[PDB]
């Protein structure tokens, strides 16, 4: 199926599938199985930020999630890309809800890439009803406030249950090419995940998969819209 | 048809549809017939630099080709391009050649843009044999060298008369909003116009147009790829 | 004495010295009277944004000040700044009080300057106590509340009048050189001018000066801290 | 004396001052007896890319060297850089020579600096007879072709033995504040080491020191201009 690369902020642990007992972030490697894990301590209703960054010169995949006047979660992953993506990849976002809910709201989105002298960069402080520079799958949309809501949301502002929503910058990505000699991105996104119930689900995740992926069928809930199974 | 602005380096003087008598730089707003032009000493075989530049507190697209070592061309034209394209195009090179023909080599190209905040910024110093986030039209290839040729060009390296090509970005780019208080881009490429033949033709161009502009037919020559007639 | 350039935010006009029956935001050349002006709707206790920019290709300088929500006051001017200024300046803030007062809070400050290719930047979206990289001059203070205060404000929050205060990026900028095809800069600065009386006096001004550059005696009230004198 | 964090290019083995027996790239931390070093092939005459990167999240400080069409050579050290240097820093480029000599012509110099936002960056394609914003000292020299000669040439472009010098950009950097959840800087420089006898010394270097940091006397060869002595 599809080649997945993410970092994931699961507000939710299942247990059975290999979750801590606790909400996380993790770095997953073509499984939704995080490859490393760290606690994660979610405030449900307070705006969140997460910086994720990648360089070929020490192949370490490292994220931190931050509310402010708050500690900070760390995950950082050994991992060498080139054998683990495609050359050219799509970035995105993505986000689940299962029996469990919480609002999966985006208020910004930026990244940057460099093949060295090629470079890539976009911004997103805001989101616009038709924002085409995104490819939104799922239940993801925008305008909403001019922000971009990966999972179903009502008009009383309630979030939906087994809802999934994506979106992929437009652009495909070179990541990485055999004669470059330093290969890098680096990603961040603002959150607000506020949940009614006693216990939120199911997370966020940026992402970087083939450039022809699509949201799995039937991975809402644990599977964060990034994995057709919990393998 | 599609709505074109670009700024044209127009190898080959056309009289006969308002071209001034020498090889010059122009302004077209939706019009091969440039709203204003600039007389250009094109040098063929050397590589050339050309700077595009427009924002929204002047509403003055510039332009400037230079050679190393010698004067630049400059040309600059009012335009409140609000009214002219619509919020979202996609960004590109162009080149043909007719009669006569020049090799319409692009060695390298990058482009910004910001609507405030959000922003895009690409940059090539060098084209791949399969650039993924570049959407070629016509005779153009990449990979040819690292570069990119517009138009065709045959193994000994000499280039094909009746020829056209173009390169666009591959993502939308949001050119203007209303509620925005500065919006802008600017571009740069390097190209190589050289020519076996005493008169070199026809010319290369950045353009900005609907998202899903294509060469109109029959294009080639003094069309340089972007308008379906001299009108 | 000094070579100044700057953009004038002049919020008391001092009809006897030039300016106009309104508050207005000019375009300053060697002279505290505005080659150009522009009427300015100045919302006393809002912050402001003023963006400025300048580019060798045009040769204009122009201004944008805008609150949220509102419409913004914009003026340009043309100017060739290689025969203004010196190849090497320094940029800053200025600001100054006198029978009237307003606070004259700078939030936040960013420029970029190229000479293409050589480059500057910066950004401040907080200031520090001990901001190392700025040359505070005159009342001007940092830390005040993550904040830049070009004028004296008292423990309650009060502006105190004749005052006066500058704040120069520490790093001499190149601002042109003749063997250069494209020369230019931008500037980016949000404010508070917020004045108890009904007259909020005298104003805030992004400026470039020799490297040298100092506060003239006296210049308090209308001189804006710029210049010795109203001619 | 000063506080020096630096990445050596180490032309030159010193075996008694615990160099390998190879020229070799390394990581110092307030000592010449790298932390982490890398075996580093050297080509004489040849111009080379150094590529520096530091983060907060990962508190690893990474280099990479290379000339085109060859290896490159890497070095990682982990090190909390709040630890040991000051908030502000400055940063600049340093090199000697001792019995044995070469040049140290930088060709090109970038850097970059984030604190989150603040943030710098400065890029130098080129370096004019009188760069206002480079604090000289030693024998470093600008104009010298556009390039920058960190140590002694005479008009034959011949390097001298026994000479020491630096470049620091004028603006303090700040380096570190507890407040930020992420501190980051980057810096690149293409340089051309070419020496006409057959054991070329002593190297160049980046580095990151104390605002007020000068050329310890004395410290040409070995000391690579940037340490008092061999501890
Ligand atoms: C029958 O229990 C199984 O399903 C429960 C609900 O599963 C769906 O909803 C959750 C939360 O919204 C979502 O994460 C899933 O992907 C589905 O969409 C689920 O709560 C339950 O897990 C609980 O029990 C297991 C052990 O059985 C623990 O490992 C978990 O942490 C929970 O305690 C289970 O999947
Ligand atoms: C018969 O001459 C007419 O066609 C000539 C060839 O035109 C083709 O090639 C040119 C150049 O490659 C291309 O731009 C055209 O679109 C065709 O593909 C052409 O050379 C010629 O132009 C010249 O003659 C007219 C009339 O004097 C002048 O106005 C021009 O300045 C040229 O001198 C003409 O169109
Ligand atoms: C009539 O008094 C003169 O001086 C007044 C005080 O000037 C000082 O304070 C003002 C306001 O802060 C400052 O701009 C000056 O530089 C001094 O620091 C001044 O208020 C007054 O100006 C007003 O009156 C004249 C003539 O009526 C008008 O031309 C102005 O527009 C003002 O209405 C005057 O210069
Ligand atoms: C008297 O020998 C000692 O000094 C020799 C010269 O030292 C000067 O020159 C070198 C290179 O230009 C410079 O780095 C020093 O700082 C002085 O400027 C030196 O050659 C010699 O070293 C010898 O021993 C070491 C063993 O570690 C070898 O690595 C060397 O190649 C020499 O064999 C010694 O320090
Ligand atoms: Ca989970
Ligand atoms: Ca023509
Ligand atoms: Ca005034
Ligand atoms: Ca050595
Ligand atoms: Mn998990
Ligand atoms: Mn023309
Ligand atoms: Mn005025
Ligand atoms: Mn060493």
């Amino acid at each position: 199926a599809d080649t997945i690369v993410a970092v994931e902020l699961d507000t939710y642990p299942n247990t059975d599938i290999g979750d801590p007992s606790y909400p996380h972030i993790g770095i997953d490697i073509k499984s939704v199985r995080s490859k490393k894990t760290a606690k994660w301590n979610m405030q449900n209703g307070k705006v969140g930020t997460a910086h994720i960054i990648y360089n070929s010169v020490d192949k370490r995949l490292s994220a931190v999630v931050s509310y402010p006047n708050a500690d900070s979660a760390t995950v950082s992953y050994d991992v060498d890309l080139d054998n683990v993506l495609p050359e050219w990849v799509r970035v995105g976002l993505s986000a689940s809800t299962g029996l469990y809910k919480e609002t999966n709201t985006i208020l910004s989105w930026s990244f940057t890439s460099k093949l060295k002298t090629n470079a890539l960069h976009f911004m997103f402080n805001q989101f616009s009803k038709d924002q085409k520079d995104l490819i939104l799958q799922g239940d993801a949309t925008t305008g909403t406030d001019g922000n971009l809501e990966l999972t179903r949301v009502s008009s009383n502002g309630s979030p939906q249950g087994s809802s999934v929503g994506r979106a992929l910058f437009y652009a495909p990505v070179h990541i990485w090419e055999s004669s470059a000699v330093v290969a890098s991105f680096e990603a961040t996104f603002t959150f607000l995940i506020k949940s009614p119930d006693s216990h939120p689900a199911d997370g966020i995740a940026f992402f970087i998969s083939n450039i022809d992926s699509s949201i799995p069928s039937g991975s809402t809930g644990r599977l964060l819209g990034l994995f057709p199974d919990a393998n």
